[PDB]
């Protein structure tokens, strides 16, 4: 513990948002970037219902929104016609934010600076040791190597994170078989369809003003550094007729749908979020979403460890509840990847059955769910006899009247990041029993209805619920949980 | 004319269904068939929902039970935890009856004659000629060719008719790329996992007494003559494991997934039904099925059309409704070949959704109605505004309450092959109307309650609705329907 509470190894975007959670959470984190200076990516990222409203409740999401385009929609697996409707799905932020990866670690790097959490930059961690006391990590910096002592280490070094392999956790999956290449180049050429387009031989998308000029492509085949003559050739084999590319050249890259998950997020003082935790195909932009919500699920929880009222269940829940989400989520990319297999005999068939399906409210809401993350909930310290149904759902998009009928976003409440106890239906039998935990949880009276019913709600950091009370809930089952889920009463 | 009113060319299960039809219609049917005996084939034929619906309103349906085993579910696309639910459906029959196609043409051709029908074998057509008047058709028989002149020909000779080649009609679709083998063997080996399996190389379907003996062995891999030895081989590419196949061999046979389709039904007086009008992979059970309702469709309009109280227009909403019927089967043939493919890179998690899915009432009830086809209803005659919701259903399965609380049903009553008005709750305006019609139209009072609602069902010789009635019905549109549908009143 002698340098910092928790240090986080990489600057990535997962990083940096677990980070800001820690300090919000009060306790020290040390981020140790490898970069000396970050480098660009795709420049179309797309940030889903889920993640924006946890940005929401985090009180980033004004900032991302500043002169940020959004969709009302998304295709799946290349399908159009019958896209994803974000109306069927219970949110007040029924859109995708489409943020540049780049300005989502700038925000977060802005933010997590703001919160006193320090950042080195050009700092790669090179080794990792762990006692029943502490973690020591090597890191090679400006004399040279150096220790970090630390409580605890999270790892969200990237897809090839040191910290996963040093802390001996298998890293479990398929190896690709699908090669895709992306790159941002110019085209004498107008008027050129800006369509996506499953060939005989391979996926295409072309993105490029009519004009000509600067434009986005993505070209799939069913590591290593990429030439604009391989981007060239591959579209040719794709397309059919060849595609003039030429410079200048602002991005080329390649990737793969090798997909793997970490089998343990998880080794005693040693964690792991974001790509460390788990690897995809990028279908449907979802791998930066999951590991931002990896984050704010373990911000709270590992403070609240460090802090020394979290207990070791609660930190164990990190792994029981975001290794299952991942999981899914490698699951759902390979699935898609199987339904745009680029092949007219058998695919192209089986794509118009499954475009009937979107087109039925309960399939499209299934799917919708499956992607923006709307349908993610937690079933955590369930009985012991059966729960609450809100138990494990997320609350953060609740809504509440206040006192003089003005309105409470449960949002802006959980900005603090302390647990809530929200008193729906009266119920001072509830708030009186939550306050010798007042230092920890905040109790808030306001009047709502929600479906299914519920008089009270104790709400987690991350705005999922840690239970919810029904009439027939004492007062000493809410002191049961508050002690399980919060610690001791002071 | 002078030889027979139609002739039916092939007396394949199709031909020889088509020729009862004929016969209740009132006009002569002359069956040539090219083999002297008939081959024999796989065992395991299935009969579905619909199939059987319809064989009970012939009459037939007690012969094709006698002593028969019924399945009460099905696997889709080889997913058997979440099969196809027969209870979803609407029906007073909810299985399949497994009967082998073998025996299905047995009592056909029992049938068949017992109706007047004439069959010929060792009877080949090899010619095909017509004008305004007349088809004329050469025959290779007992004294070589001869000549057969008929008002209608149609082709019912399996999926390389001569009749749709020599009638000139277009055959479009794909040519195969999956091969399967199929066989009725002995083996040496006990307790054979009688399983249904996947692998990375193919399809198994190994199905032995766990003592050894005589078996059905499926495999499939992504014409001609087959070996005990070709199957030997490729079920050890398949399976890894060689396994051992010994004589007596009952069987032994290929097939693999073209999907063609006839582009016209009909051509002036020549018309195709069955295999004849379509091919495709025979995953499911469906040709047969989609086949024998081809014919149950014909029957009736073409014997209406050879009397002189059909329509052309009649006769021409055979290809208008059974064209889009088979068309949409080739389609979930080779949607399911993709969901089957051995694959588990994207096929295999592929399938886990869709299982989840099946889980569903609403998909499940969605792929039943497809396979079973209890989902096929009629778009024939519409307004001109909109038709009443029972247009085109299906009402075989309609069960009235007779004067005196006896059930009547509607299956029963169809068993003559004349179109029926149901009176279900009144209307005797309607039934006054119907009487210059009684020559071909059968009245019926009996009371209940569809869904949606209807006062009365003008209901087809194949069970389907030709038009209904709502309480804002005049007995003025019955007669346009009645004189539309089944020609002027006497
Ligand atoms: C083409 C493409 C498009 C995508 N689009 C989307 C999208 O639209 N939406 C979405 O949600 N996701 C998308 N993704 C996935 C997404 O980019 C990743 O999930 C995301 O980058 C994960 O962030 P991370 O911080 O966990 O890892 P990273 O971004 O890889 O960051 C890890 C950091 O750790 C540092 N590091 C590594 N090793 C060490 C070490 N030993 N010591 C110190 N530092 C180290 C690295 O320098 C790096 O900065 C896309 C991916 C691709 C390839
Ligand atoms: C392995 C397998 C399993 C199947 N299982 C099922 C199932 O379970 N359920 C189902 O519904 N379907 C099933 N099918 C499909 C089904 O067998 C066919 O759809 C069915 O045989 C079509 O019958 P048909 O009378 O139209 O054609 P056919 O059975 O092919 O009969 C055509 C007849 O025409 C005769 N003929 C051909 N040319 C001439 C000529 N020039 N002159 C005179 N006669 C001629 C032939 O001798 C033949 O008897 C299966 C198919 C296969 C391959």
């Amino acid at each position: 513990a002698l340098t910092t509470d928790v240090v986080v190894v990489g600057g990535g975007p997962v990083g940096l948002m677990l980070a800001g959670e820690l300090r919000a959470g009060g306790v020290g984190a040390l981020v140790l970037e490898k970069l000396v200076e970050p480098v660009g990516h795709d420049r179309a990222g797309a940030l889903h219902i889920r993640t924006v409203e946890t940005l929401d409740l985090r009180g980033l999401l004004d900032r991302f929104l500043e002169g940020t385009q959004v969709a009302k929609g998304l295709p799946f697996a290349g399908i159009f016609t019958q896209g994803l409707d974000f109306g069927l799905v219970d949110t007040r932020h029924p859109y995708t934010a489409l943020v540049p990866q780049s300005r989502t670690e700038a925000l977060l790097a802005e933010h997590a600076r703001e919160a006193g959490a320090e950042i080195r930059r050009g700092h790669e961690v090179t080794g990792l040791r762990q006692d029943a006391e502490a973690v020591e990590v090597t890191v090679a910096g400006p004399s040279g190597p150096y220790r970090v002592r630390a409580r605890y280490a999270v790892g969200c070094d990237g897809g090839r994170s040191t910290v996963r392999r040093l802390a001996g956790i298998g890293f479990p999956g398929t190896e690709a078989t699908v090669r895709a290449l992306i790159g941002y180049v110019t085209t004498p050429e107008r008027e050129v369809p800006r369509r996506w387009e499953r060939t005989p031989d391979g996926i295409l998308v072309l993105a490029f003003p009519p004009e000509g000029g600067l434009g986005r492509v993505v070209v799939i085949e069913y590591e290593g550094p990429v030439t604009l003559e391989d981007l060239g050739a591959a579209v040719a084999r794709v397309r059919g007729t060849p595609l003039t590319l030429t410079e200048p050249v602002s991005w080329l890259s390649r990737f793969g749908d090798a997909s793997r998950q970490a089998k343990r997020y998880r080794s005693g003082r040693v964690l792991l979020a974001g790509d460390a935790a788990h690897v995809h195909f990028p279908i449907g932009g979802q791998g930066l979403n999951t590991g931002l919500q990896d984050a704010v699920n373990l911000g709270w929880k590992l403070a609240a460890r460090v802090r020394g009222w979290g207990s070791e269940e609660l930190l164990d829940t990190y792994h029981d509840e975001r290794h299952p989400v991942a999981e899914r989520v490698l699951l759902n990319t390979r699935a898609q990847l199987a339904l745009m297999r680029p092949d007219e005999q058998h695919t192209t068939p089986l794509r118009g059955f499954v475009e009937e399906l979107l087109g039925t409210d309960e399939v499209n809401r299934y799917f919708t769910g499956m992607i923006t993350g709307t349908d993610v909930r937690y079933a955590t310290f369930a009985p012991a006899a059966r729960p609450h149904p809100w138990a494990g759902r997320f609350a953060g998009g609740l809504v509440l009247s206040g006192p003089s009928g003005e309105p409470v976003p449960v949002a802006e409440l959980l900005r603090s990041a302390r647990p809530l106890l929200l008193d729906l239906a009266g119920r001072a039998d509830l708030r009186e029993a939550t306050r010798p935990w007042s230092d920890r949880v905040s109790v808030v009276a306001g009047e709502a209805t929600v479906e299914p019913p519920a008089q009270a709600l104790l709400v987690r950091p991350d705005g999922y619920v840690a239970w919810a009370g029904s009439p027939a809930a004492t007062a000493d089952e809410l002191r049961a949980s508050l002690a399980r889920w919060f610690g001791p009463p002071a």
